[PDB]
């Protein structure tokens, strides 16, 4: 089912994307 | 089901796209 | 329909990485 | 259909992201 | 599928993610 698969990548997303703030302040 | 979480972690990246984007500015 | 959300996050998104575009000019 | 447009916006964030990418190295 | 293609060009958006963060590093 690629719709779990989906949900994982976003939340990746998000994770690597709050990183990506902490990094920029 | 996993519409609701695909919307919900769409949310939180446009919330951190806007971090990233108010940061630069 | 969820579906109208996400293609409208994803326009958000859209918008917002132009802006971080061209923010790093 | 609407799916259309969401790999239509994916597919354009990943274009801008790898743009992101040469304009932080 | 084209839920095949959303797979494939979320996994793009986290390398691309990561290789952001690894550049700011
Ligand atoms: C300056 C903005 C550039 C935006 C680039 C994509 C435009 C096409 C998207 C349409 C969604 C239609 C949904 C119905």
């Amino acid at each position: 089912d690629s719709q779990k698969w989906i949900v994982f990548l976003l939340f990746l997303i998000v994770l690597l994307q709050l990183a990506i703030v902490f990094l920029l302040r």
